[PDB]
């Protein structure tokens, strides 16, 4: 039971967000990541995960061979690695000129959750591309971060594929930290496409991975999920990561 404030209040900030049409939201809480800004470290890592005719979501390259990207979303290639294709920094314009500057890449291998059922987390293996060159030589992978120094408040950069929005067009969300005691949430716009997303600090380290929104407060609000990148998160990756 929270205060009757508090409801009135999340919906207040909630609706900054989507309350406006998507197109008229502020740039400084939702934008496209031009040209210029995408081909620049953290934005080079991020990448659209396409599962054949079931869904186009959002990955993290954190390894030579490695994408981060949520359990939900490699669960619809049903273990299945040539359901899934990983193109990174890819952008299609709107007037249908899709480009993919490193390529497109396959799929060897899917560990759908390496950290448990209940966390919406899954690792991606990568073939190297034709000539046997690995993703992670082209473009250096997101450093990783730790998620036990933030704070409620605290403001990250949210940054992915919001395929429902734009198809193919990579934005950056501004997001900000609420109740971490139940688990990594915050305010900010999102669609579904936008899972996987990497959320960044300042430092530009990944300090978490978005996965979608959860009743919040009550039974009838909704806030943003994310997976934080805490001490078990990162072991695993450390263990498992190539």
């Amino acid at each position: 039971e929270v205060s009757a404030e508090e409801i009135k209040k999340h919906e207040e900030k909630w609706n900054k967000y989507y309350g406006v049409n998507a197109f008229n939201l502020p740039k400084e809480l939702f934008s496209k990541v031009d040209e210029k800004d995408r081909q620049k470290y953290p934005y080079n890592t991020i990448g659209n995960v396409f599962v054949k005719g079931q869904t186009s979501a959002t990955g993290v390259l954190i390894g030579k061979n490695t994408v981060l990207t949520n359990r939900h979303i490699a669960k619809f290639a049903n273990g299945d690695p040539s359901k899934v294709s990983f193109r990174p920094s890819i952008n299609t314009d709107d007037n249908g000129n899709t480009e993919t500057p490193y390529g497109e890449y396959e799929v060897k291998e899917i560990l759908q959750e390496p950290f448990g059922a209940g966390v919406d987390l899954a690792l991606i293996r990568l073939k190297p591309d034709q000539n046997g060159v690995s993703l992670g030589d082209k473009i250096s992978p997101a450093k990783i971060g730790t998620s036990n120094d933030l704070k409620d408040g605290d403001k990250l950069e949210l940054i992915g594929y919001p395929f429902d929005h734009k198809v193919n067009q990579m934005h950056r969300s501004e997001i900000e930290l609420t109740t971490l005691s139940r688990g990594l949430r915050y305010y900010g716009f999102t669609v579904p496409g936008n899972a996987g997303s990497g959320i960044f600090n300042s430092n530009g380290e990944l300090v978490g991975i978005h996965s979608s929104k959860v009743s919040h407060l009550d039974r009838e609000h909704q806030i943003n999920y994310g997976v934080g990148i805490g001490n078990y998160v990162k072991r695993i990756i450390n263990e498992k990561n190539e």
